[PDB]
């Protein structure tokens, strides 16, 4: 990834003190959001997770398969349930499964992508765009600088993969995190956009103003119908549509 020299190549906010009350923050889903799920990364991890199980847990691939979705579907995260009840190492996990995808070859600059965000962020309308992730930082971060993007977050909430189980969304914790991290004050001041339909949930929950639930072709049951009070859009481009003010100076 060094040796990229494109425009969002390279992360230009802090990873890993009082701010302004007022902040309005927009949250950001990376994975099937960033990107569209139509290019299939999501299909690779499953299949690296799948692989994952029968090699270290000695499951058939049908038991795989189930475990693998009653873990997703419970916590968010199907290395949740491998920390908690199997004893997994998750950075070990996360080496062999996100950290081993061929995304440089998927994933290329996104200039319209990227065009809009800038215009998100140039309206003064919102004062922090925030990154919300279930995924470890290392493949969070690939994928910002091989998008072009990687300058236009302001900070990056991950899931902690050192924990022995991880906070993640759906769960309200992953939230009071992201609302932590970000300087958020209030879910008020704050917009959310995810393809999984429980973690958009959570967000209207809690408060936040607006919700948008990213279903690029059907809803992935496993991730949840589109909840109440939520905004559907098929392509994160469509933003301007549906909170066209957002954009306005
Ligand atoms: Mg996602």
């Amino acid at each position: 990834l060094e040796s990229l020299t494109h425009p969002g190549s390279k992360v230009t906010f802090p990873i890993d003190t009082p701010q302004n009350p007022n902040l309005k923050v927009f949250f950001f889903d990376i994975d099937n959001c960033l990107y569209k799920s139509s290019t299939r990364i999501h299909d690779l991890m499953q299949q690296s997770i799948l692989r994952f199980f029968q090699t270290h847990l000695k499951l058939s691939p049908e038991d795989a398969h189930v475990l693998n979705n009653s873990y997703y579907k419970e916590y968010g995260l199907a290395i949740r349930g491998l920390v908690m009840f199997h004893k997994v190492n998750a950075l070990e996990y996360n080496r062999l499964v996100d950290d081993s995808l061929p995304l440089q070859d998927i994933l290329k600059p996104d200039i319209p992508l990227r065009n809009m965000l800038l215009r998100l962020r140039q309206s003064g309308k919102i004062d922090k765009l925030w990154l919300f992730t279930n995924a470890y930082k290392n493949h969070a971060i690939r994928c910002l600088r091989l998008l072009g993007i990687a300058d236009l977050f302001d900070g990056l909430t991950y899931c902690d993969y050192s924990r022995t189980t991880l906070v993640c969304k759906p769960h309200v914790k992953a939230f009071e995190k992201a609302m932590k991290e970000s300087g958020l004050a209030r879910y008020e001041n704050a917009y959310f956009i995810d393809d999984s339909g429980k973690n958009i949930e959570t967000g209207i929950k809690l408060g936040m103003k607006t919700c948008i639930h990213l279903v690029e072709n059907e809803v992935n049951e496993i991730l949840g119908q589109t909840p109440e009070g939520a905004i559907v859009i098929s392509d994160i481009l469509e933003l301007p549509h549906v909170v066209s003010d957002l954009f306005l100076e």
